[PDB]
């Protein structure tokens, strides 16, 4: 055994150990119970980043985890490839997106493989192939014929100088974010899958989720929004019907969660797009400019709540149809067209959107809910005005003294008797729109036909292969410049015919990749049925926050969809979740010509201040955020792979924060992690340079020393700790401390004799073991030097009971005939 710990000499050999062995490499075998741990698989951008190691080592050590308790592991690993990263850097370089994916999905797997992540690499997925996203278009074909995906206009920004279609966040005051150009709204038709009928589902089954943070479960929740509310019909008034026809002459229809609160509607609001905003607009130029602005914007869902709220009256009046009250019709921006009626109601005194929009027009305010004998001031909104639990009604004639639920049925009651409204569920989910006018992506597999329509590719025909020899320009996207592509003949009458040239959102190939895993060279379906049967659904599920919503909302819909189909027998992919930190580094600083700031990579410093590393001159030290190309502060994991060794990375990932807490780089953290593993590897050689190995310690410790029994309490109280931190707290850098603290008592106690000896081989054979998860190079190695036995055989670390009980000193009392401080507290 070589003296001095050497990364470079023994990563490589175990890495050659575990794929000989094939301990990685798992089948459906009915004789070990399955674990399936699954890290988010990432795009094929170029390289590994900081974040990548930190989840897919916090999945190795979960898998190992298992692995050493005896499951059959599969912890899988594959590349969503589709999308604009490909398409981006082909315009950049000239390359086709296919060959630039391939180039990176070969240079990352070398990196990931030399990280040592127990990955059955034999069900690698690369969702570009054919082999791949074929069966995404089968069941985009069986969910088409179904109605489940339809086709229906929608509208987009167009950016006419760059000739490609953005989404709201690529829209900054109305302009392309790179063309800098006036963004068009234009209606196109486009695919849709019809989530919405499955949101009851998608709600409902949140509840089945205990080991799931309760954060992303409420994401969830308010994402698809259900609320139970009311439909309310206010009559126009007999001199507000100018310009209207249909129903919209009659009334104007509403959805309100609050009908308690009828009695104190002050005003109504409708959208843009209302009827009634256009007749009113007719001859209002005012209004015709606040239509015209709210429907050129483009203010993205997650900053929706956030933009200032603006109204301009219409002059147009409806009645309450509960007290006569006749409110005036306001267009407001926050009104939607497409989410209910395109119209609500405003109750200043209990909605704080209602109060502050009030507010901005001086509406009146009704007080219609009492909280106790709190103090109503109509100038200061108070947390208790929009209370539904413990408010009784008031100013709202029969309606007073009634709770929420109660008033609820009450003014349903009254509403239906007039024919005036009806309960009403809604939702703010909206329909999945999967086109995209991108290249690189999963052709959508529709044949337009004059005489027949739209027509799904025959599952024979399968799949519509995108064609790879293709280097996008920037001038449209080229599957629409493509002839020889979408010429075809229909496959219905054999006609001339079109293919779609639209792709498929890449948020589709992502929603089932998991199921894949478990047959992934299966050619007759999506997952074999035996491979779906045996693996059932995963186990556990590493991935960023970034992804709580969409992401995982797609895959529980799809995972429903291939349950529908017959295909799996889960109704959710994922039981546990884990959502792990984001990385921050440092950023440096150089100011510009201009007044500007010019920032530099920190593996380009060399600290003192700070100055280059190969300059001399210096930099400003600034602020710590999220690695990222925007201030120039990412630092490459490889450089730290090829200073340090993989077990370093990894440890250091590990130890420097909890999971879910942000890491912070640091270069004395990191020389911490390879000072230990140094300390590790120096405390086996000098045990074995003493005397070689000998039977580790086990059973009846009566006769051993009170040092030795205090060494075996410590270690057995480690493994119990380290477990119950892998399995259940998922708190991995307060088991590398425990592993720590165990061989600081270890260097405390002479283990020189020959029952220390036995010890000191129950101490090391065991914290090996408990570090291998997290740093398997070297515990793989310092294990070989320690017993012949295979280490994934040994197993789990087992706690002796015995060692944990304190031996007792029962003594008797007496006084006058009838251990001092013990009879002092007798
Ligand atoms: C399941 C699907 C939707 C996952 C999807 N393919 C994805 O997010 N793929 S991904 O490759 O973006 O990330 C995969 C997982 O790795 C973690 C960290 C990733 N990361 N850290 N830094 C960086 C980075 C920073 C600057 C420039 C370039 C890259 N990217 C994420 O939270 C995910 O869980
Ligand atoms: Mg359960
Ligand atoms: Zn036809």
């Amino acid at each position: 055994m070589q003296e001095h710990y050497q990364p470079a000499a023994i990563e490589p050999a175990a890495q050659k150990k575990w794929d000989d062995a094939r301990i990685s490499n798992v089948s459906e075998d009915a004789s070990k119970p399955k674990y399936y741990c699954l890290s988010m698989f990432p795009y094929p951008s170029g390289k590994l980043h900081m974040g990548h190691v930190r989840n897919y080592t916090i999945g190795d050590v979960l898998s190992r985890f298992k692995l050493l308790n005896g499951f059959n592991v599969m912890q899988p690993m594959g590349w969503d490839a589709f999308g604009m990263p490909a398409e981006n850097a082909a315009m950049k370089n000239n390359v086709a997106p296919a060959a630039w994916t391939y180039d990176n999905i070969e240079y990352m797997k070398t990196q990931l493989k030399s990280l040592g992540f127990a990955v059955d690499w034999e069900r690698e997925v690369a969702t570009c192939k054919p082999e791949y996203y074929r069966w995404e278009q089968w069941l985009f074909t069986k969910l088409f014929e179904k109605g489940i995906v339809y086709r229906k206009n929608g509208t987009v920004n167009w950016d006419p100088v760059d000739q490609t279609v953005l989404a709201n966040e690529q829209v900054i005051d109305g302009r392309g974010w790179r063309s800098g150009a006036l963004i068009e709204k234009r209606e196109i038709p486009m695919y849709y899958f019809k989530i919405t009928d499955y949101a009851e589902e998608l709600l409902n089954d949140l509840d089945k989720l205990e080991h799931w943070p309760e954060q992303v479960k409420t994401m969830q929740r308010n994402w698809i929004g259900k609320s139970r509310g009311m439909t309310v019909r206010f009559a126009v008034s007999d001199d507000s019907k100018q310009g209207l026809e249909g129903d919209y002459a009659k009334f104007l229809q509403v959805y309100t969660t609050r009908p308690d609160t009828l009695m104190g509607a002050t005003y109504v609001a409708v959208a843009a797009e209302h009827p009634l905003a256009t007749a009113a607009a007719a001859d209002k130029p005012e209004l015709q400019a606040f239509i015209a602005e709210c429907k050129a914007g483009s203010v993205a869902e997650a900053d929706m709540a956030t933009m200032e709220k603006k109204g301009v009256p219409t002059g147009r009046y409806v009645v309450n149809p509960l007290n006569g009250d006749k409110l005036e019709v306001w267009i407001a921006n926050y009104v939607l067209w497409g989410y209910g009626d395109g119209a609500v109601m405003a109750v200043p005194a209990h909605d704080e959107r209602d109060f502050e929009f009030a507010a901005k027009y001086n509406l009146p305010k009704k007080q219609v809910i009492a909280v106790g004998d709190n103090a109503f001031d109509a100038n200061r909104w108070q947390e208790w005005y929009g209370d539904k639990e413990n408010g009784v009604l008031v100013n709202s004639g029969d309606l007073d003294g009634l709770d929420f639920q109660t008033a609820f049925d009450a003014v349903a009651a009254k509403l239906q008797s007039q024919g005036a409204g009806e309960p009403k569920t809604q939702y703010r989910l909206r329909d999945w729109g999967i086109s995209r006018q991108r290249y690189w992506g999963c052709p959508i597999p529709i044949v337009h036909c004059e005489k027949c329509g739209n027509v799904p590719v025959p599952a024979d025909q399968l799949p519509v292969v995108l064609p790879e020899n293709v280097v996008p320009d920037g001038m449209g996207s080229p599957l629409a410049k493509m002839p020889e592509f979408y010429e075809t003949s229909c496959p219905c009458c054999g006609g001339a015919a079109k293919r779609e040239t639209d792709t498929m959102d890449t948020f589709i190939e992502s929603s089932w990749y998991f199921f894949r895993y478990m047959s992934p060279k299966f050619s007759d379906g999506m997952v074999s049925a035996e491979s779906a049967k045996y693996w059932g659904a995963v186990d556990q599920y590493i991935g960023g926050i970034e992804h709580a919503i969409l992401h995982l909302l797609y895959a529980r819909f799809f995972t429903k969809l291939m349950r529908d189909e017959g295909l799996v027998n889960v109704d959710e992919p994922f039981e546990r979740l884990l959502t792990q930190g984001m990385v921050v580094c440092e950023t440096y600083y150089r100011e510009n010509d201009k007044g500007g700031k010019d920032w530099i990579n920190p593996a380009d410093v060399e600290l003192t201040s700070a100055v280059l590393k190969a300059d001399g001159l210096p930099v400003v030290i600034s602020g710590t955020e999220k690695m990222s190309k925007s201030k120039n502060n990412g630092v490459d994991p490889q450089e730290l792979i090829n200073a340090y060794g993989a077990d370093t990375a990894r440890l250091f990932m590990m130890f420097a924060a909890p999971p879910e807490q942000s890491l912070e780089w640091s270069d004395s953290g990191v020389e911490g992690a390879h000072r230990f593993l140094r300390r590790l590897w120096r405390t086996v050689y000098e045990y074995l340079k003493q005397g070689g190995a000998v039977k580790a310690f086990a059973g009846n410790q009566d006769g051993l020393s009170k040092e030795l029994k205090d060494l075996r309490h410590k270690l057995h109280s480690t493994t119990a700790k380290v477990s119950d931190d892998y399995g259940r707290r998922q708190q991995f850098n307060t088991a590398i401390a425990a592993v720590m603290e165990l061989l600081n008592q270890y260097d405390k106690t002479d283990t020189g004799s020959e029952q220390g000896r036995a010890v000191a081989q129950e101490v090391l054979e065991a914290a090996v073991r408990l570090l291998w998860p997290i740093v398997p190079h070297i515990c793989e190695t310092l294990w070989s030097e320690l017993n012949g036995a295979k280490l994934w055989e040994a197993g789990w670390p087992t706690v002796d009971e015995a060692a944990l009980v304190k031996s007792e000193i029962e003594v008797m009392v007496q006084v006058n005939g009838k251990l001092e401080a013990a009879a002092l507290a007798n």
